[PDB]
């Protein structure tokens, strides 16, 4: 409900790509990212899912989402998650790390998977 | 098309889990994970995305999915996103890297993520 | 040489954490690590390792090191590895991402490890 | 004591990789690696630290290490930590995630980083 509210919008992270979403009231999440960064075009869909009745002590709210790296431009066979927390209030933030995986030959698997961390701002 | 074929399906992890999807046409994955694990019980709500046109020299076929632990059994205000590849054949796998948020204060939130692998067969 | 120099002295990360590491010429690093949080009271040993010719492109300098938390105050049971890279200049920084592994039973061993990023700079 | 014997030696893992190691006393581990993949040749120096006095709970003995992959022969501009955890007996494994940094440009220090696990045995 609040973070329903919270989360639904436009995220920005510090590569400057940008992520749009729906939070519904089953904890649903929908929308589309577009990364500034990589082997990518405009806009890819994102699902995942997120905490709708987190904690009231004041912690974050957990969530995660899935982008494949394939649409009607580009196909980088690749996926990335994000998981991480909502943190509401006059600084709101998303705190992610993630993992993206390209598909690879077996014996390539072992190099397979980048990891990093995105931070998300409703105003940059 | 022939790894919406090979992904659709019920799927087993090394700890006993319990991985049913259905992989769409369009790159979706919906479906319902039981974790053998943690605080959880019964279903829980799974979506994400998967490359629907993989590379065809043999390689795997990129994708990611999440589950917010929340059912109408408990609530464990936690994310997982796995990433990794599925590898077709007669020996079909997923094989995954995870990463696990919990809603934290933000003094805890150092300590909100854990990290770990895990490769579903279509057996186990 | 440039990165055994830039590399050589104290750092302080985003918790008030506090890195004393000298790099060696045959590319070792040795020193003390204090945490500002978690399962720790006072320094700790730490040792690692970093590419002591690194790329003159204007590339980072590879380099991680290795913290078990336990000395004459404490014991946690756990290790923490940093792997990142050294950016010189007016605002020098390590950049990095860290595993943290606790000693479990075989049945907690999916949880065994916590995943985060640091990020150390001289003044902090 | 007891896992300082169980920790030196020599261990092999999935890939075919060999890890060379000596655990001291005061909780150092020193020795060589040599990746069965990769930008490598031969053996490269490792340093790191383990949990000199582990629970006796029937828990793992918590570990860490580093290799900065450049020798007389190679530099691949890069260093892998290791984090994981020893578990003794007959069929005796170190457990681990690695994070493995290359040193980037700026533009490029989102993807510096590759993330993932191997099992290390006393056969293989
Ligand atoms: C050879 N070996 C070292 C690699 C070199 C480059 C790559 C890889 C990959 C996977 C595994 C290895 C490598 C991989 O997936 N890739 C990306 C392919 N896929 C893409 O480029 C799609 C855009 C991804 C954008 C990311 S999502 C997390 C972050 N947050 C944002 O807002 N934007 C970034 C590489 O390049
Ligand atoms: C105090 N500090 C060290 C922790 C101790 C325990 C925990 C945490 C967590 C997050 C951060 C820190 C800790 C966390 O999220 N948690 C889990 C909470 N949430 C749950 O237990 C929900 C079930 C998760 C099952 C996982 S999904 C990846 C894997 N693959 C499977 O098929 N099953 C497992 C902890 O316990
Ligand atoms: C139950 N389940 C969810 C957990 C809950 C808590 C914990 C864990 C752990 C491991 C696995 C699970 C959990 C774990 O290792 N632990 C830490 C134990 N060990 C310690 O607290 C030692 C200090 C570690 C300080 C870190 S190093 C990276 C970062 N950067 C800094 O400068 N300081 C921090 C937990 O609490
Ligand atoms: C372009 N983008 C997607 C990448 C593509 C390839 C690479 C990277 C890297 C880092 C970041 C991105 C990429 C990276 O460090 N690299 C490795 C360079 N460095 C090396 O190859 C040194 C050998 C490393 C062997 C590892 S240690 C963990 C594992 N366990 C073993 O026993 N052996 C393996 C890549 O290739």
């Amino acid at each position: 409900g609040r973070d329903e509210a919270g989360i639904t919008g436009t995220w920005y992270n510090q590569l400057g790509s940008t992520f749009i979403v729906t939070a519904g009231a089953d904890g649903a999440l929908t929308g589309t990212y577009e990364s500034a960064v990589g082997n990518a075009e405009s806009r890819y869909v994102l699902t995942g899912r997120y905490d709708s009745a987190p904690a009231t002590d004041g912690s974050g709210t957990a969530l995660g989402w899935t982008v494949a790296w394939k649409n009607n431009y580009r196909n980088a066979h690749s996926a990335t998650t994000w998981s991480g927390q909502y943190v509401g209030g006059a600084e709101a933030r998303i705190n992610t790390q993630w993992l993206l995986t390209s598909g690879t030959t077996e014996a390539n698997a072992w190099k397979s998977t980048l990891v990093g961390h995105d931070t998300f701002t409703k105003v940059k």
